[PDB]
């Protein structure tokens, strides 16, 4: 069981837990409450696991795209903050955060990835997707590379299999067709069959993960890299004079990443929920509360009202911004996992050579719509 009248939050290693752990302090001396902070390996999958007995932590974030499945088997707790808390922050970030018609989370952050490049290397970052392959030629006569990027999770291939017609699930109607779904069609094999000739032609290798694109890029040994708001503290003290941008259209259309909210939920086994409601609307959900976890990793662009029109200033931000409005936000339906790990086996099939990219998404499409 979890204990009471001590709360332990559960964030990914990716997120400036340092940051968090400041305002538990903060709530701490204030409250007499203690506030743990911890950053489980694959908590988005142990959560489930754990909450199911009536353990776990009393609070969880992750992206919003996974708790339609946490409160579908009732392990979150249903918030009801006041209209004042809620015209606090911006009304989108509550709609992604809403499942059934009741709210499950409390908002956070909203992030997409970005074009982000060596303006070293290159002065101008490319438009298309397409124009790619012959600047890797030409930066290999230079010893480096063009782009290098996470290829081991779907999250960073998304907006190119996208772009031209790949969708999740049909939305219409203000509903989402979990019949309808997008990754076998002809834009979504279009985009694959992009990424993978990227890596027959030894423009890219299959088991670029994170660290690997991380390193390289940081180092300044690829000109371009893909990712999300968090990457921007380690790039500044690599001191890479670097850009981030709009990412490069494909067949014309631009790549449309999913953009995902940052959110908060509840366990509904915790004994501890308006401790817990009191640190995330009176502590973190401040200027005060953000700024502590954004200086130790960026968020993005925040769901508070208030401190986004101080970070709207940032280029970087604008840049975020501009790439979420051209992906969409993700579903926050149960059927999400299952998604995301078919298209997961599916792009590293596909990119390992390990089957054909009509056979990769065959088989998602198939696993998908079981
Ligand atoms: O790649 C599948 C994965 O994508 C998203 O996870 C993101 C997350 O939203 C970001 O906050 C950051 O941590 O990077 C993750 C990708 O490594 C989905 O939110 C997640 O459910 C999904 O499995």
């Amino acid at each position: 069981k979890i204990e009471e009248g001590k709360l332990v939050i559960w964030i990914n290693g990716d997120k400036g837990y340092n940051g968090l752990a400041e305002v538990g302090k903060k709530f701490e001396k204030d409250t007499g409450i203690k506030v743990t902070v911890e950053h489980p390996d694959k908590l988005e999958e142990k959560f489930p696991q754990v909450a199911a007995t009536g353990d776990g932590p009393d609070i969880i974030f992750w992206a919003h795209d996974r708790f339609g499945g946490y409160a579908q088997s009732g392990l979150l707790a249903e918030i009801t903050p006041d209209k004042a808390f809620q015209d606090k922050l911006y009304p989108f970030t509550w709609d992604a955060v809403r499942y059934n018609g009741k709210l499950i989370a409390y908002p956070i952050a909203v992030e997409a990835l970005s074009l982000i490049y060596n303006k070293d290397l290159l002065p101008n970052p490319p438009k298309t997707w397409e124009e790619i392959p012959a600047l890797d030629k030409e930066l290999k006569a230079k010893g480096k590379s063009a782009l290098m990027f996470n290829l081991q999770e779907p999250y960073f291939t998304w907006p190119l299999i996208a772009a031209d017609g790949g969708y999740a699930f049909k939305y219409e109607n203000g509903k989402y067709d979990i019949k309808d779904v997008g990754v076998d069609n002809a834009g979504a094999k279009a985009g694959l069959t992009f990424l993978v000739d990227l890596i027959k032609n030894k423009h890219m290798n299959a088991d670029t993960d994170y660290s690997i694109a991380e390193a390289a890029f940081n180092k300044g040994e690829t000109a371009m890299t893909i990712n999300g708001p968090r990457a921007w503290s380690n790039i500044d003290t690599s001191k890479v004079n670097y850009g981030v941008t709009v990412l490069p259209t494909f067949k014309g259309q631009p790549s449309k990443p999913f953009v995902g909210v940052l959110s908060a939920g509840i366990n509904a086994a915790s004994p501890n929920k308006e401790l817990a409601k009191e640190f995330l609307e009176n502590y973190l959900l401040t200027d005060e509360g953000l700024e502590a976890v954004n200086k130790d990793k960026p968020l993005g662009a925040v769901a508070l009202k208030s401190y986004e029109e101080e970070l709207a200033k940032d280029p970087r931000i604008a840049a975020t911004m501009e790439n979420a409005q051209k992906g969409e936000i993700m579903p926050n339906i149960p059927q999400m996992s299952a998604f995301w790990y078919a298209v997961r086996t599916a792009v590293i099939n596909a990119a390992s050579g390990r089957q054909t990219v009509d056979e990769a998404l065959k088989d998602a499409q198939t696993r998908i719509t079981k």
